[PDB]
């Protein structure tokens, strides 16, 4: 037992994101011992999404999907500044919110800044 849940809601709204077919992405962060959703939108870029979580200090970590019709990918974002602590919870909890959404894209390193996707 974790002690961390993930709400039903990320399920439903992913899944909303999957079938709608259109450019997409959700934001997950976890408050309260559960997996919620933080936002969800419309794509413009990956790069610009990140940098709209780089701008939020609020955001230390999370976990983003990114629906590119084509593929939907996955990562962990934590910044630089981040704590070790709140890295640990979320890496230890990546894989209770990706048993949900099985059949993404997984980066599997960590996500520091908009730079990292930048490229790629």
């Amino acid at each position: 037992i974790s002690g961390i849940r993930v709400n039903d809601n990320c399920v439903t709204e992913f899944n909303n994101m999957k079938i709608r077919k259109t450019c997409g992405w959700i934001i997950f962060v976890i408050q309260n011992c559960e997996i919620i959703i933080h936002s969800k939108g419309a794509s413009t870029t990956l790069t610009e999404l990140v940098q709209s979580i780089d701008k939020n200090n609020e955001i230390q970590c999370a976990y983003v999907v990114f629906d590119a019709v084509s593929k939907i990918h996955f990562f962990m974002y934590a910044r630089e500044s981040s704590n070790s602590r709140d890295r640990m919870t979320y890496a230890s909890s990546k894989q209770a919110i990706l048993k949900k959404i099985e059949g993404v894209n997984v980066l599997t390193s960590v996500i520091e800044s908009a730079q990292d996707v930048a490229d790629l």
